[PDB]
């Protein structure tokens, strides 16, 4: 099939130096986790993947599974959003793999042995478009669902857009990028995360100003290399300043 | 008083490239959470400090104390050791400060008129001595308590000895730190974390490998600057792996 999310990169100069950077956000709890919550697994095939699993999830998320209580679990990911069904369905197929047969002492068991941390992602905002909407208006809601960071603080720049594709698995996801340039000064976009704005933190765990040495230094460090948009990106922004 | 903390700072030569890189860690929790779930804060003094407190936490650690199940937010930090005094003292200064009077609501709403997020910090493994114990000896102890990485894996270095001392807020911190050369190679060791042995993971999330540039990038974005201590200590590994 064709999974596609649209994202937008937002950009600034901080006079201080001579430098370009740009907002990335960083995931509150790894896909691991998520995966192993929402049941994307079995226990009757492939053994590799459920160790990795476990061994990718961090330590805290780890000690959430070596509880047993489900619900505890939910809420990291959930924090209280009303998905009953979803939940039960989760509950249910948590309930028959590890608490029926053996009560826990294999999952336990298995959460133990497991080795070493997962690491929670740095990204580019992006997200899914409505069913009604241009990608442009998909970028622009998704980048301040995520940050609170409404439209009087960029002008979108129109002449950028990129796009990459992935199969590393597989499946094809498209990821769309437009670009923007901010005007308003906005020094602290981190101060934007609050437990009253429960959809900016529902996935977010820190905004962040990145120079590119920044986005570099967080590539070498995780699976998803952001170079190939940030390079265009501020490549595009620097044509932009000059003129 | 005097309060003092010994480390060991253990490095390698990753041949890859011409680079020295050392042992650091990451804590699982930040200071100012621990702060809260031992009362290391007054309700009648104070406020400025009770705003900061709050604001310093990560998102998942406020999501925890969002929970009011006090019992909760004591897993993060103790992991079921048994201190029920140590519980019960702090869940009653607890229970007297925002559940007894306004049932929460204070707390509730101080939570979610947080602002932005804390950072975890990265540190060279560092303990407190035993008292019949030399420095050393400590170091030693206290470094493979914390990362797994035994004895035979490092030759300590003599003749270096650092010591930084503190004064910000006050009393005094003084943190004195040996070196370690490594010889038997050690390509992963964030893989000595796991929760079978419950005190390395205690307190840590990461074990890693750091090579300057990665101590730099850290520094500026945590208020511990760690230069200082790896800085003489690369430059000591230089001069010794010349002869």
């Amino acid at each position: 099939q064709l999974k596609t999310s649209i994202g937008l990169i937002t950009c600034r100069m901080n006079t201080q130096n001579n430098q370009i950077e740009t907002i990335l956000v960083q995931k509150r709890y790894s896909l691991a986790f998520s995966e192993f919550i929402h049941c994307h697994y079995s226990i009757n095939a492939n053994q590799g993947h459920l160790i990795k699993m476990f061994n990718n999830m961090t330590i805290n998320e780890r000690l959430l599974v070596k509880t047993l209580d489900f619900d505890r679990m939910w809420y990291h990911i959930w924090i209280e959003t009303p998905v009953y069904e979803l939940y039960h369905k989760k509950y249910q197929k948590f309930r028959k793999n590890w608490l029926l047969p053996d009560n826990g002492k294999k999952l336990i068991s298995l959460i133990n042995q497991a080795k070493g941390s997962g690491t929670l992602l740095w990204e580019i905002p992006k997200g899914k478009p409505k069913e009604d909407e241009s990608d442009l208006t998909c970028a622009i809601r998704e980048f301040e669902e995520e940050t609170g960071i409404t439209r009087e603080y960029y002008q979108i720049l129109p002449e950028f857009k990129k796009s990459m594709s992935y199969f590393d698995g597989k499946t094809e996801y498209k990821h769309i990028y437009f670009l923007a340039m901010l005007c308003k000064s906005l020094e602290e976009p981190n101060m934007n995360l609050s437990l009253q704005y429960e959809n900016r933190i529902a996935e977010i765990s820190k905004i962040s100003w990145q120079n590119m040495e920044a986005v570099r230094f967080i590539s070498k460090r995780q699976s998803f290399n952001l170079e190939p948009m940030i390079g265009p990106a501020f490549n595009f922004i620097k044509n932009y300043l000059r003129y």
